């Protein structure tokens, strides 16, 4: 039921060791796959379950796990749908209740024997890798359209058998589904790999629900573990929590087991709020869907700083506790050691967070706009509303044991889509391009500015290397600060204002609650007016910040084509000096990293800067470089970057393909510099390909549990906009839509 309350780097040791085979009768969910993809308990949670999958190649070095397999799918589809219908008339207040259970048995029994009666399992098969209009993947796509018109006289007949609308079974499969979320992890080793060693991928379930939260679903406010797993698509009424939400974690197996730990951050979380509400929704529900947004930004603060106390060390507590607090001796039991050490860690020591959300829906999309104009506005309102404050966060410390603490609270919030909408021409209707024009010019503002500071910091200090310091002196733009002044002022006479907004915010949404028959509707009334005053309010004052932002971003831009060519020689002159420095051995470890950060953290931001100014971010081939620049600068910067789509199984998946791939390529390089290879390598599909497509191809296999943990079944199907940026070719999302279909 517990969070992790351990050290990070030591959880992921233990999940790469030998761990407990788990038979097929005892897992939470169908995988299919059989010894492709295995099932383990977790090594620490009691209950807790694991899935890994290992790379295995055919005699051409070419993937063999991680394809779509029609007959699996069919299996899980089946299998997670069986599951759905029990539970469902397991819950109604019908009888016949083993009648009808024991009858969709004997549909699914039957309905897998006509399957691979059917479909020859040399035909049942994809490759990712060739095209999809070669023969194989033709006779693929003639199996998957068979074998899909029988899945849909397969739901049909269990509706009718079940006395269950499709509609409510859906919705229970994303119910049942979101429980038990089991960690994914996949095994390979990259391209380079030295001997012995692998590279690794995984995704650790991580919701857990905060006091406000808990109280408001009606359960008990004295419960430590509060655990959920919200799924993609469990947004219907009112519903409280983050949905599709994972920590991603990517490092290299050692041969002596232990691990270095490349990238960490999080996946997801999808939409904020429960999006289905909008459906014909007056101006009070509006409202109701804020305030639920509001209080599900509370909780990523709350898991953002879980996150914190999970990457420190047990020496790192002990050396955050000032020494006259600390006790004579600590704890025999391992566990109720660092419990008592993240307590004093926490008693005495401000705690504070940094939300980087890299957002990849398209704001200003006109059709099928499935409210994305909202799932930027809201997100973007209450990562602001908390911006500059505390929240009163609970932290788990122990399986049994947690404290309360302020946490302060920093956002940056960036929004480029990624979808055949995200930059239309010039007057065309489908899409209005400016929704996010400002709040984008105001994050590009803020993460340079935060970089530039962060320069400055460790400019003075290290100058034995000397296109450093002229390298940062380009950076540092133009003077700006007149400006900067100004809004930092103005940002600060918003604070107070803010913080009544969210406390009346709160406050609505409590009368809501209760509903129509139990509001009291003058009370309902007084807080909503309450609410827009200071929302009318706030608003206005913001639009005069973006002005002076925009009056910085003319200014910047000037500034960039200007020095573009400087620039990036500068920087390549630091290259140069930096890198053979780096491979010397007798260099420390620690001096290397201070100089991998600085190079590193100016790469991205330059060639951040190129896309941006340069308004080329959204030309096809350089769908995803600006966001995943963003957010691996992000990273570089110590951030939580926090990175999605609607329901986070399609955009928002191959953004963190990107995101990862680059980690690992440039964690692995003879040098540890990012060289934007692996983003600006033109996949061929061939079946000679170079060591970044190796690479890619390595990626879409983690997309895959991770859509079958969400949905039942394999996928992720983001219409690539052009094929020289991925390794696959999108077939994964032909069942995809298996979790789609309706009658
Ligand atoms: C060919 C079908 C035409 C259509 O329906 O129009 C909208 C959609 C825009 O595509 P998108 O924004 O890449 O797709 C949405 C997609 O439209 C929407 O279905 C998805 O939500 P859901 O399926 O999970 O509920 C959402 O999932 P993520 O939130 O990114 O995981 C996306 O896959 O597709 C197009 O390509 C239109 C271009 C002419």
């Amino acid at each position: 039921m517990p969070r992790i309350t351990e050290n990070i780097e030591t959880y992921v040791t233990h999940l790469l060791s030998d761990l407990e085979p788990v038979p097929s009768q005892n897992q939470h969910l169908a995988y299919g796959y059989p010894g492709e993809r295995q099932v383990f308990k977790d090594p620490m949670l009691d209950g807790k379950q694991v899935v890994v999958v290992n790379s295995q190649y055919d005699k051409h070095g070419r993937p063999v796990t991680g394809q779509p397999d029609v007959i699996q799918e069919a299996n899980n589809y089946i299998d997670n749908l069986v599951a759905a219908a029990k539970s469902l008339i397991d819950k109604d207040k019908k009888g016949e209740k083993d009648l009808r259970k024991n009858a969709i048995d004997e549909m699914a029994k039957t309905f897998k024997k006509s399957i691979s009666e059917t479909i020859p399992s040399d035909k049942a098969k994809a490759d990712l890798f060739s095209s999809k209009k070669s023969s194989a993947n033709k006779d693929f796509l003639e199996q998957l359209a068979k074998v899909e018109g029988s899945l849909q006289q397969f739901t049909q007949a269990v509706a009718k058998a079940s006395g269950h609308k499709l509609k409510a079974l859906d919705k229970e499969g994303h119910n049942i589904r979101s429980h038990n979320r089991d960690t994914l992890i996949h095994r390979f080793k990259a391209p380079n790999s030295k001997e012995g060693e692998e590279q690794f991928i995984m995704y650790i379930p991580c919701g857990r629900y905060t006091k406000r939260q808990q109280r408001l679903m009606g359960k008990d406010e004295s419960e430590v573990n509060r655990d959920h797993d919200t799924t993609s698509h469990k947004r219907s009424d009112l519903v409280l929590g983050n949905s599709s939400m994972a920590r991603m974690i990517a490092g290299t197996r050692h041969s002596d087991g232990t691990v270095t730990i490349h990238h960490d951050s999080f996946s997801g979380p999808g939409a904020r709020m429960p999006y289905s509400d909008f459906k014909g929704a007056d101006d009070y529900k509006k409202l109701a869907i804020k305030a639920v947004t509001l209080i599900n930004q509370e909780e990523v603060i709350q898991t953002l700083a879980q996150r914190q106390i999970d990457r420190m060390t047990n020496e790192d507590l002990w050396n955050k506790i000032p020494e006259e607090y600390r006790p004579d001796e600590l704890p025999p039991d391992a566990e109720k050691a660092r419990a008592q050490l993240i307590k004093l860690y926490v008693e005495h020591n401000p705690l504070s967070v940094t939300e980087c959300y890299t957002q990849v829906v398209t704001a200003g999309q006109r059709v099928a706009a499935e409210n994305q104009k909202e799932q930027f506005e809201y997100v973007r309102q209450m990562m602001d509303a908390f911006d500059g404050s505390k929240a009163k966060i609970t932290i788990q410390t122990g399986s049994n044991t947690e404290v309360e603490t302020a946490v302060g609270y920093q956002a940056r919030m960036s929004s480029w889509g990624v979808n055949w909408f995200r930059q239309v021409g010039a007057l065309n209707p489908l899409s209005d391009n400016s929704v996010t024009k400002n709040q984008n010019a105001r994050f590009v503002n803020q993460m340079t500015d935060d970089v530039i500071r962060n320069l400055d910091k460790v400019a003075q200090n290290l100058g034995d290397y000397d296109k450093a310091g002229a390298l940062h002196t380009l950076l540092k733009g133009p003077d700006v600060s007149d400006l900067n002044q100004q809004i930092t002022e103005k940002e600060n006479a918003l604070k107070e204002v803010k913080g009544a907004y969210r406390e009346a915010l709160f406050s609505y949404f409590e009368e809501y609650q209760k509903g129509e028959g139990k509001w009291d509707q003058a009370k309902l009334d007084q807080l909503k007016n309450q609410v827009d005053g200071y929302e009318k309010s706030i608003k206005k004052q913001e639009s005069a910040i973006y002005e002076l932002h925009n009056q910085i971003d003319a200014l910047r831009k000037a500034y960039y084509t200007e020095h573009k060519g400087q620039i990036n020689k500068a920087l390549q002159e630091l290259k140069e000096q930096i890198s053979p420095v780096i491979q010397n051995k007798e260099t420390d470890p620690e001096t290397k990293s201070r100089l991998q950060h600085f190079y590193n953290s100016c790469a991205y931001l330059t060639q951040a800067q190129e896309l941006y100014y340069e308004n080329t971010w959204h030309h096809g081939k350089n769908n995803f470089k600006l966001q995943t620049l963003m957010a691996s600068l992000s990273c570089e910067l110590d951030y939580a970057n926090t990175k999605g789509s609607k329901s986070n199984n399609d955009r928002g998946q191959r953004l963190a393909q990107k995101i990862v791939g680059n980690a690992l390529w440039t964690a692995m390089s003879e040098d540890g510099l990012y060289t934007g290879e692996f983003l600006d390598h033109r996949r061929t599909h061939g079946k000679e390909v170079s060591n970044v497509e190796q690479l890619d191809r390595e990626l879409t296999t983690i997309q895959a549990l991770h859509h079958t943990a969400n949905t039942g079944v394999s996928g992720g199907k983001f219409e690539i906009q052009d094929k020289a940026n991925f390794a696959d070719n999108g077939l994964f999302g032909k069942v995809a839509n298996f979790a789609k279909i309706k009658e």
